[PDB]
Formats: structure tokens, sequence, C-alpha cells
DNA sequence: AGTGAGTACTCACT
DNA sequence: AGTGAGTACTCACT
């Protein structure tokens, strides 16, 4: 109800040019058009607010990923879509990206970053499962170690999101993706 | 100065420790330095300037070593490798300073600092871009991909490795497994 | 409300006390009110704003009663008399606020405030310059002096009295001996 | 030499301290650091000429006192006429003030707001002395010219001094715009009119 | 509305 | 160069 009102606002702010700095509960209570006192009648703490966004993020990405695995059988085609998914989500959610990159959580309690870490651990496991299965599905595996291959993929992704935030959202992740994919693909050897 | 350097040295140390995940208050800083909060403003006008010094130290150290690699290596691919390895290596032996490079430690300071960091990254990219453009003259053949698209591709990998380095509280060493990683980057040199 | 005015009142009281000769830090002001400093910013953005309210109060209380004097009384010499008494009276009644009229209490605050106090005096001298010129308008005679010089001369007096009032730690009350002083002023209305 | 050299600097500081007090930055704390800059030494270097900052204003106030007092005793000699003496003494107050805008911020008590209260007390004694002196002039009028004054001698001095203090206050408020000694010849006639 | 501990920065004497 | 005590103002939770 109002709980979503807040979150939706916390993000919009997290996306604005003011998201690059502490988002006080007061300045937040204003965006919502209520009082700080109200805020705490929906959330036990500011931390819980971020925890809910992290949960949303995790849900959107994990769900989308599992669907990708059902709609596509090709090992490579799978990765291509999974990478585009991350880049796409990030681009479509600048504010939530500041959470993915960890920047926004700098003002919050550390435990929240551990959460984003697990999210990533979860995304890596998937990427790893996909390549691990190329063997059964295509007969031949990979030259490079599977684990190392997924980190290389993930690394490119975090890096693209990191830059996206640096430039203040001027450097769009999905830009020239069609031309970039051939480069990442040339790594799956 | 001795004290000026002594402060900056503690700044980075604090950025490397657990305290790096939070704001570096002039209080705690002076605590670690072993002086009075006022002593700080004796060698530095503002806390912001302290970060500016660190940024310059990063700028210089990186640009300097990059230019040395360019003068000591004529191979386009070997140049690219050493440059990428230098970015990573620096990051690993300067956990505190890396937290700046990634932009995390700059969240509590003046936005201008980030712009400074963006200029560095643009400067580093230009170097990668010049190195790629020269392969045509030097080795004759050019690159399938787009020179500009290739630098951003290499850069992305590097910013990605430093990002995770910070997330894991410095457990994921950037240079670990680099030799087995490089061949993957070499492949993108289409 | 119950707290905004409550703060302002404690602010003037400190301006009236011996502390009034020393900057009124938010730390002390908070103590005097019996709350935490933060609480102060719950009803006031900046300490400067607290002085603004106090200045507006002075501006209103004065400009108001002055006009009423011009509306009710119509005798020139009687008008000037009452205007002077009002200035002194208000001063004596508001020791702390007088410390602002003189500009002392504003030495630690924004330079803008002094301007707000300077304009008030300008407005006051204005009213005076008006009554002095209307002399020929009603009595058909003119002062053997410059109307502008006359008001300034009268104002000068008043400012001097409030000035001494402050210096003396509020021992030299402004209104004391007024009834025997006025003749000295009237004598100037040649 | 050595002593006259330290006094050349001890007084060199003051020359700067007042200079700053005269400037537009006079309406705000004149910290030691900034002061040492006006001249070219360090904090510790400043303290080898003065025990503290207070002691700096004292010497400045002392200078103030000497100027007015001395210049006043001389006024009493080179002039016997009561009214003529009052016209001068007043002109001296308004003059010394306009001639040293930085020091006036000290007379008006403004610049002192930053310093220790005991310093304002010293200025309070100065005014009292100038008033007692003014009171003397008014009293002697009788012996000198036969008659005295209608109003009380004390009330008359305060009335005149109030005008002065008031003139110096505007001079500071307008940021040294409203010059005191402006139209003195025109104003005085208004002041004498009170000498009844 | 109210606050505990904080937040980068300052000053006169050292 | 070094600091004890400031300074005006802030914040997430009350």
């Amino acid at each position: 109800n109002r709980r979503e009102e807040i979150l939706q606002s916390l993000a919009l702010m997290l996306e604005s040019s003011d998201g690059s700095q502490r988002i006080t509960t007061a300045k937040l209570a204003a965006s919502v058009g209520v009082s700080e006192a109200a805020l705490y009648r929906h959330f036990p703490s500011k931390t819980r607010m971020f925890d809910s966004l992290i949960e949303f993020i995790e849900d959107s990405l994990i769900t989308r990923i599992n669907l990708i695995l059902k709609d596509e059988k090709d090992t490579t085609a799978r990765l291509r879509l999974i990478v585009l998914l991350l880049l796409g989500f990030g681009e479509r959610n600048p504010g939530l990206t500041r959470i993915l990159t960890g920047h926004a959580l700098m003002f919050e309690q550390d435990r929240l970053q551990g959460r984003i870490n697990q999210l990533f651990e979860r995304i890596e496991a998937q990427l790893r499962q996909v390549l691990r299965e190329k063997r059964m599905r295509e007969g031949e595996g990979y030259a490079t170690d599977e684990t190392l291959l997924a980190s290389q993929i993930l690394a490119f992704c975090e890096g693209m999101l990191s830059r996206f935030v640096r430039s203040e959202f001027k450097y769009r992740p999905t830009d020239d993706f069609d031309a970039r994919w051939p480069l990442i693909a040339a790594q799956l050897q």
C-alpha cells in the first residue's frame, strides 16, 4: 500500500542527481508527502527499506534468469540473454543500480552489502551452471576453467554497471551490446 | 611534509580497514593519526583536499607507469596486457585507494572528486585507444571490432575486477589467476 | 508556537543578561531553554532566522506605534515628543532587543541583519523628516534649520541614549530624566 | 636600538590591527592568524610583543584615551569662553572618531564584542572622564560669566555626550558612510540651543 | 516535536 | 606546527 509508495519514491530519488548522497528519512518523508513518524509505521528502520529493494532486485533478476533457461536451450544464446538482462535491468533502473554497484549502500549498515554479495554469488552460480551444462548438451566443454569463465562474464557486467553510475547514467549499458557480445563470445573457448 | 604524508598514509589505511565501508570523520582520522582534529587543518585546508592528494597520487602513479610500459614495449598485445595488469596490481596493493577509484569512498565527499576520478578513467581509456590505433601502422593489420568499443571493453573488465575486490572486503584479489585470464581478453582483440 | 516564541524569549533574555556581551552560541541558547541544540532547529532553520524574527518584532512594534502617534496626535512638537519617548521606552523595556538596535548583538551574526536594522532607522528618520517639513504646511512657519539635519539630530540623540544604555550594562535607563530632557530637544526646533 | 626596534614592531602590529578594524572586515572578529598576516609574522612571533590579544586592544584604547584627554586639556588652555570650549571638545570627539574609523569601532563598543568584557569597562571609564570634563566646563561658566545654566549641569553633559555617542554610532552603522564632522558648523547651533 | 552522538572546521594561546 | 573547547548545524529513530 503505502509501503510501496515509499519504496517507489526511495528509488526515484536514488535515481535523481541527489541519489549520489545520503537520502535522509526526512527528505524521503517529503517525497512521499507524509511524516518521518509515518515512515516508521511501515518500516522498522531505513535499513529495512533498502532490504526490500534488494529483495525486489533479487526477485526480478532470478525470476527472469530462470525463464531464460526455460525459453532457450542453446548454451551460448543463454549467456547472451542473461548478460543483456543484467545490463537491461540496470539501465531501466538507475536508482536500483546504485544499490547493485554498492554506492548507495555506503550510507547504510554493512549487512546490506553482504546481501548484494549473495545476490551476485547467486547470479554467478547460474552462469556457472549454464557453462557446466554445455558439456552434456553439446558434447564438448570449455578450455578455460568454468569458474574463471563466469567471473570474467560477471566482471564485464559489474564493470559496465560501475561505469553507468560513474557517468551519472550517461553511459548506457545496453548501448552497442549487439556489437559487444561477439567479444564476450570469443572468450567462451 | 612528514605530518602531511603521515596523515594521508593514515587516510588510506583507514580506507583499507573495516572503517573504509563508512564515512571517514575528521575525528576518527585524527585518532588514527595520533593528533588533534585541529592539527589536520594545519597541513590541509579541508578534508576534501586530503582526498584530492590521494587522487593525484593515483593519477600520477598510474599514468607514469603506463607511459613507461609504452616506451619499453613495442608489441601492441604485450602493451595491452601490461597495462591491464598494472591497473589490477595497483588495486591489490592499495585496497584503500581502490575504494576511491571505484567511487565508493567518494560518496561522503564532494561530488567534484568523482569527476576527477572520471577524468582519470577517460585518460586511461585514451591510452588504451592510442595503443589499439597504432597496431595498424606497426603490425599492419587493424582490428575487426571498433577501437573505441575495444577500450571500453577492456576497461569494463578492469573496473569490474576492482569493483568485486571492494565488495568482498578485499578477499577477491584482482590479479589472482590473471595469467589464465589474459588469454580470454586477448581473444577479444578481434 | 509554544516552542518558537519560547526560544525567542530565552534569546532576548540572554541578550539582556551579561552573556549578551558574548556571542549567543546555540549550545548555551539550548541550555537556557532546557532542551537539546537539535531541538532548536526544529522550529528554526538558522540561528540567523531567530535574529530575523526579533528584528521583525522591533520593526513592527516600532513602525506601528509610530503611525498611530501620527494618526491620533496632530501637534508637531507633540508628535516628535511621543516618537522619541517611544524609542527610549521600547529600548528600556527590551534590554536584549536594544542590544540589536545598536548593532552589538549583530556583530556575531550575518552582516545582512545590520542592514535590516539600518533600514529601520532609515524608516524612522523618514517619519521624522516628514513631521519637520509639515511645519510650514500647518503652522505656516519653517525651522531655522535643515529639516534633514533636524531629524538626524533627534535620532542621533536617541541612538546615543540606547548606546549608553548598553555600555552601562543597562544601568543608565533611557527614559530616566526624559521629562526634564525634552525641553533640550524642543529648544532645537528653532 | 633593540628596545626602540621592538617598539617599532610592537607599534607596527597596532598600526595594522587598527588598519584592519578600519577596513570592511572590521565588522567581524580580527583573529590573530589573520592579523599576523596583515604584517608578516607568526602566532608565536606576535606573542613576543604582547602577552595576549586583549593587551593589544588595551594599548589601542590607551592610545585613544591619551589623544582625547591631552587634546582636551589643551582646549581648556587656548580658550576661556565656555561655549567656545564645548564647541571644540565636541568637535574633537566627532573628529578623532572620523579620523580613525577603525578605532571608533572600539569607542562604540562594537569591535569589543569579540574581546573580553573588562575592555568595554575601560571604554566606559573613558566616556565618564570626558563627561566629568564636560561637566567641569559647564560649572565654571558661573564664575567666569556670572550666571549658570537653567537645566542641571549633569543632565546637560549627558545630553551633549549622548549626541556624540549617537553620532559615532551612526558613523559605524552606515559602514563609515555618515561622517560625524559633516555639517558641524551647521549642527552646533542646535546643540548650543540646549545650553540653557 | 525532541535528541544522542556526531560532523567538518575554527580560534587564541602554545 | 599543535590543541582544548568550541561552533552552527545534521540525522535516523523516537
